[PDB]
C-alpha cells in the first residue's frame, strides 16, 4: 500500500540544511538529525530561545544568512504570521537562488496559496502527530513514530527522494511509518478535529454540568467528579490508543455497553450533517479568510470567548474544587 | 459546605463486617480495611476469586453464612443480576434480622425499587469514581479519593454516622474527599456519561472518518492516525484533570482555540436538547425497564450492534494499522 | 458464480445423523435421506408425530438419546420456542461432545444470537423455500429443488464439505441448485416477505373493497369476485413463475399494461420507504425483542387483530359467499 | 445601594493631569477641574483646536509631552482611530512610566481588547450620558450631572479612590450622582441604543409616510407634519424626562392612551426577541469587527446608505417642505 516503513538517506549527506527555529520541533528534529550524521544549522529570532539553541550546540545566523548557506531550509514555525516573514526576510534571499527545497510542518498557508514560492524549488511536507514531547519519550526508547509526507512542486524529478531522506534524517522509520499525502488533506484533517469533536465533546460536558445543577437540584461538586475532574476520560484514551475504540469496552459493564451503542447509533446523522458542513466551509477557503480577518481587526472575538468560558460558573467552581484537591 | 474532609470511626470497631465479592473494589477495599484495624469478613462464589480471595488470607464463609456473622454488609457485585441474589439467598437471612446496615457500590438497583429491603435496616451509599486501580494506584502513595455517600432508609438514627465511619475505613479521608449524595444523583450521573458524550464522541470520529474517506480522496491510515490512533486525547485529558479543561488549550495553537471555541458555542443548543430528553428518559425509570426486559428476552440487539460495530470498515483498517504497529 | 449444481456425499457416509422432529421437512428430507442410503436416527416429542414416524419405520429414540447416538443433527423443529428446548434437553449433551455438527432450517435465533453453541461444533444452514409438500410433488418426478446454504462455526475447516454432502443427502442437487448464504441473510428475507408485500397487497385489496361499497354503491359479491374470490391470481403467480414477471403481462390486454405500468412507475418510492423502514428494523434485532415480549406477555396484540379481522364486513361476506359456492 | 452622591478629592490634589483633547468633553471637563482647584494640561492635535485651547489659556504640548509630565491621563478623543494613535504615540512614553493611571470616556476600544495596557497602570472608566453641552448648561446653574464609573485594571488599590476623586474633579456630584459599572455595562448599553429603538423609530416613522401616500392618497406636506415635521416628539421627551414615561400620557386623551397601551402590549415580544438578537451580536464582539473591517475598505456601505436616505422620497419633500416654513 501507500505506507513506507523505511528508505534511504542518500541525497541528503553532502548538503546544508537549514533549520527556523528552535521551538518543541525544530529543536527536537534538529538534535535527531544532528545525531543522525548531518551538517546542519539553525536560524532564530535571537531571544530565550536563541540562547538555547546556542546553548545546545547549534552555530545559528540570522535567518536568511541560514537561507544562503543551506540549499534545503524547514520552516519550523507558526501558521499565523508565517507569511509577512517569508515576504519580507525569505523570498529576496530565495530568489537568489536556483535549486532549492522547502519543507514545512503544515500546509495551512500553502494550500490556501497563502505562500507561493517559485518554480525553481521543490516543495514537500513532513508533518507528525504528536505535541511534540511523545517524540523524545520515544526516541530514548530507539522506536520510531507516524508522519505525512507531501509534494506540492516537484522541479527536480526528487521531490520523494528528499522527502523519504528527510524522514529517515529525523528518526521516523524505521520504527514508526511514513504516509504519503497532499497538503490539503493535512491541513483538513487538522482542521476537522478542531472544528468538530473536541468541541461537541465540551459543549456536551457543559451542557451536562448545567442541566443537572438547574433542573434536578445536585451539587457541582458531585458533576464534576463524575463528569472530568476524574481521570476517567485519560485512561479510556489509553486502552483506546492500546487496544482499539470498540474492544476497548470490554472492559466496562454490560449497562454501559448497551447504552453507549444504542445511543451511538441513534445520534450518528446529526454529527454526520455537522462535520460535513464544516469540511465543506474549511474545503473552499472560508475559515482561513475568516481567520485571517480576525487577526486584522484586533482578536476581538477571541477576547470575549476567552471571557465568557472563563467567567462561567463551571469555572469558578473547577477553580474551587482543583484548590481543595491541591491540584494547581 | 456539603463537602467532609475527615471524621471519625466509632461505629465500626467491635463490630463485624460483611464483604460480598473479591472483584476490583472488594479485594481494595477489603484489603485497605482490614490493614485499617477492623474485623471483616468475605462472601463469594466458590470459583476463581474465591481461591485469590483464601489466598490473600480472609476467611470466605457462603455469602448467607457471612450475613449471618455480620451486623453491616457491603454488596459489591454486579448490578443486572444482584436482584436475584438478594432475593432468594440474602432477604431470608435478612429477615432473619433486626438491626443491620446495608451499603452498595452503585444505586441503579434502588433508586428504582428493583430492592427494597425492610425498614428494620440502614441503607446507605458510597460510591468512588475510578475503574479501581487507581485506588491502589493512590494508596501506596499515601494519599486519599473522593467518593459520593447516599442513605436512602435510617431507622437508627445513625446512618450518617455509619456513612463516614465506612468512608474513612476505606481510605479515601483524609486524603481525598466525600460528597453526600441520594443514590438517585448516582445514577442519573453515572449514566449520563454512558448516554451522551461517550457516544455521541464515537459516532462525531466514525462520521468523520467515513466523509473524509468517501467524499475527499483520502488513505484510512492517515485518518486513523489523526482522529484517534494517536494517543492525542490521552494528554489532553490528562492536562484537563490537572489544570483544567480550558485553561488546558494555552498549550494549543491560537488557530485550534479560535476554531474550538467559536464552534462549541455554535453547537451547544443541539446537544443541551438531546441531554434534555435522555436525562427525563432515566429520570422516569424507563431506560432500566428497556434493559431489563432486553436481558429477559437474550440479548439480541446487543449481539447484532456488538457484530455490526466490528463488521465495519473503520475496524478492519484499525485491525491492519494496530497490527503493523506491534500494538496487539 | 456462487451457484453450486452438484457436489459429493463423502463425509455423510460412515457417520450417524440425528434427525429431530417428523413434521413436513423432518419427515420429507428423512425419507429422502433414508432412501439416499445413509444410517439415520429421530428424535420427536412422543405424540401423534411419533406414532407416524415409527409407523414409517424410523427408530425414534428421545431427543438427548438421539444426540448423543449422532455426531450431526438436524433441528427441524419451530422458531418460537426452540430456545428452551435447546437450552433445557440439549445443551448438556452437545457439552459431551467434541466433534459434532448442528444444521438448522431457518436462521432466526441463530443470527440474533438467541443460541450460541459451543465453539467445538460446526454450525451451518441448508434452508428451501417451499411449504414442502411439493418437494414430494417434485420428488416423485426425480428432479431437484432449490435451496439456501449458510455456515455461521467452522471448527474443522469442513463446515462447507457437510454443507453440500448434507444438500446432496436431500435430494436438491442434481435436479435443483443450491445457493450460499449467511444465516443473517436468510432471515432478512424470510421476514421482508413477511412484513413488506404480503401485508401491503391485503391491505390493498381491503381497501379497495371498502371503498367501492361505501362509496359508488357496488354489492359485496361483485367486489370479492373481481379482486380475490377469483382464481385470477393464482393463474397470474404461476404464469410468473413460469415464464417472468414482465413477460407475464403479454397475455393480458394493452389497457392493463398500460395502467399497471405507470401506476407501478408512480408508486414505486413511497414503498420503497417502507421496506428500507422494516428492513433497518429488522437488521438491528428489534423485531426480534419484540416478538420474543410479545411471547412472554401473553399474546394479547395477536388475539385481538386475529378478532378483529375476522369481524369485519369482508369476511362475514366471503362467509356468506363462499357458503353459496359449496367451498367449504 | 450602588449609588454615589459625594466623594473625597484628596489623590489628585498635589499631581499633574494629562487631559488629551479640547473638543466638547475635553473643553468641558478641563475648564470645569481647572476651576476646580488643579494643575493641568491639554495635549492636543496642532489644528483650530489647538488654536482655542492655547486661546483660552491652557498650556498645551505634544501629546506625548503632556503624557510624560502628567501622571494620569485622560484619553477625551474618538473612538475609531484612538487605536493606532495609542500605538505609535502613547504606548512607547507609557512604557516610560510605572505609577500611571489612565480613564477614558466610552468603554468600545477596552471592553473589546483593542487597547491593552500593562499592568503597571490603573485603568478606569468616567461616562455621562449627555451630547456635552447640557453641562455647561447645567454648571452656569450650579448644579451636578450623572455618570458612570468602571475600573479595569488596579494595581495600585487605589483605582476607585481616584475614580470618585476624578468624579468630583468634573463636577458631577454633588449635584448630580455617580453609577459603578464596568467598561461592558457601558458599551452594551451605549449601543443597544444606536442599535434597537432609534432605528426602529425612524423606519416606523419612513414606513408610516409611504403607506399613507402610496395607498390612501394622502398629501406629502399633511404626513409629513403630522409624524415628524411638528415639535411634538420634543415635548413628549421633555415630558418623559421631568415627570416619568407614563405618567406623562396623561396629558393626552383616553383614545391615545387607550390605543397606545394596547398595542404597545400586543408588539412586546417581537422588539424584544429583535432586542436579544442584537445584544448577543454585541455580547459577543461581532459588531467590533464588522465595523473595523468596514473601516478597513474604504466606508463603501456607509457612503451607499447616506446616498440612499437622503435620495429617497420623504427627505425632497421635507427639502421643498423646510424651505416653505424658513427652516434652514
Ligand atoms: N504543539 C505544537 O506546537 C506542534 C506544532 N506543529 C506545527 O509546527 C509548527 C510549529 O512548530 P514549533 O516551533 O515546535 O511550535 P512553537 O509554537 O514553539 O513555534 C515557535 C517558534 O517560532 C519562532 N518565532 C516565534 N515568533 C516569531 C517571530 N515573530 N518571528 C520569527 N520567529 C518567531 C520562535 O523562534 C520559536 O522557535 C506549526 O506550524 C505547527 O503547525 C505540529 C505539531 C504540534
Ligand atoms: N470498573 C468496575 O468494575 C467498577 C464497579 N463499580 C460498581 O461495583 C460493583 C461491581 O464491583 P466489582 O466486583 O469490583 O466489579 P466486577 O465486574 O469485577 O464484579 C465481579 C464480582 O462479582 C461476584 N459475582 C459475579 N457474578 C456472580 C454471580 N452470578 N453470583 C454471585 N456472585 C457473583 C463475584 O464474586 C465477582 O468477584 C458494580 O455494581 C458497579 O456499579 C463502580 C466503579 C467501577
Ligand atoms: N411448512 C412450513 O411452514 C415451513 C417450515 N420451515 C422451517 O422448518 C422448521 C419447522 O419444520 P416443520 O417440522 O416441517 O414445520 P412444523 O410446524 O410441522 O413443526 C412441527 C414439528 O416440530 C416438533 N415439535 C413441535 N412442538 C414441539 C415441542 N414442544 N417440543 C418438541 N418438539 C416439538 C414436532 O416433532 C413436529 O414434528 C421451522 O423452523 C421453519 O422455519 C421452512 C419452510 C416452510
Ligand atoms: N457628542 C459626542 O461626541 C460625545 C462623545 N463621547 C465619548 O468621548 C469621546 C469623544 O469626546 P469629544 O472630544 O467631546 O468628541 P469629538 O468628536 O469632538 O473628539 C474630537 C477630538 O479628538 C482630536 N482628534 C481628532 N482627530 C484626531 C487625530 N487623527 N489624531 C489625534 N487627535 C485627533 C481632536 O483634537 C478633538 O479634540 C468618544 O470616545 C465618545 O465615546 C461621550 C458622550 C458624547
Ligand atoms: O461511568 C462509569 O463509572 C462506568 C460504569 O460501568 O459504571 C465505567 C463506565
Ligand atoms: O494546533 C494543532 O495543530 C493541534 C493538532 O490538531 O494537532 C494541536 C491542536
Ligand atoms: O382484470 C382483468 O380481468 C383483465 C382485463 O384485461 O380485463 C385481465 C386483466
Ligand atoms: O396625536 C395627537 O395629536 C394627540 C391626540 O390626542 O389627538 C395628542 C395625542
Ligand atoms: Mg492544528
Ligand atoms: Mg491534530
Ligand atoms: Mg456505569
Ligand atoms: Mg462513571
Ligand atoms: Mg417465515
Ligand atoms: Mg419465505
Ligand atoms: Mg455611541
Ligand atoms: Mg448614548
Amino acid at each position: 500500500d501507500k505506507t513506507v516503513l523505511d528508505a534511504n538517506l542518500d541525497p541528503l549527506k553532502g548538503k546544508t540544511i537549514g533549520v527556523i527555529g528552535y521551538g518543541n520541533q525544530g529543536r527536537v528534529q534538529a538534535t535527531i538529525m544532528r545525531e543522525n550524521g548531518l551538517n546542519v544549522i539553525v536560524g532564530n529570532v535571537k531571544d530565550k530561545y536563541y540562547e538555547l539553541a546556542k546553548k545546545e550546540g547549534f552555530e545559528v545566523y540570522e535567518i536568511d544568512e541560514a537561507v544562503r548557506r543551506s540549499d534545503v531550509a524547514l520552516l519550523l514555525i507558526p501558521d499565523e504570521v508565517m507569511k509577512e516573514v517569508y515576504e519580507k526576510k525569505i523570498a529576496p534571499v530565495l530568489q537568489g537562488k536556483k535549486e532549492f527545497v522547502l519543507d514545512f510542518a503544515s500546509g495551512y498557508n500553502v494550500a490556501f496559496g497563502l505562500i507561493r514560492p517559485p518554480k525553481s524549488v521543490d516543495t514537500i511536507m513532513v508533518a507528525p502527530r504528536m505535541v511534540g514531547e511523545g517524540i523524545m519519550d520515544l526516541h530514548k526508547q530507539g522506536k520510531g513514530y507516524p508522519v505525512l509526507l507531501g509534494v506540492k512542486q516537484d522541479a527536480s524529478g526528487k521531490a520523494w527522494d528528499y522527502a523519504k531522506a528527510i524522514a529517515k534524517g529525523i528518526g521516523a522509520i524505521p520504527g514508526g511509518i511514513a504516509v504519503i499525502s497532499s497538503f490539503e488533506e493535512e491541513a483538513l484533517l487538522d482542521l476537522m478535529s478542531e472544528h468538530t469533536w473536541v468541541p461537541i465533546l465540551f459543549g456536551a460536558i457543559k451542557a451536562c454540568y448545567d442541566i443537572a445543577v438547574k433542573e434536578y437540584g445536585v451539587s457541582p461538586e458531585a458533576a464534576l467528579l463524575e463528569f472530568y475532574a476524574s481521570g476517567e476520560l485519560a485512561e479510556i484514551a489509553r486502552l483506546i490508543a492500546e487496544e482499539g475504540i470498540f474492544n476497548q469496552m470490554v472492559h466496562h459493564s454490560t449497562t454501559s455497553q448497551y447504552g453507549t451503542l444504542t445511543r451511538m447509533f441513534k445520534y450518528y446523522d446529526v454529527v454526520r450533517r455537522i462535520v460535513e458542513n464544516e469540511a465543506k466551509y474549511i474545503w473552499d477557503g472560508s475559515f482561513a479568510k475568516e481567520w485571517s480577518l480576525e487577526q486584522q481587526a484586533g482578536y476581538p472575538v477571541f477576547y470575549r470567548l476567552w471571557e465568557l468560558a472563563t467567567q462561567s460558573e463551571m469555572a469558578k467552581a473547577e477553580k474551587e474544587l482543583y484548590k481543595l484537591l491541591g491540584r494547581k
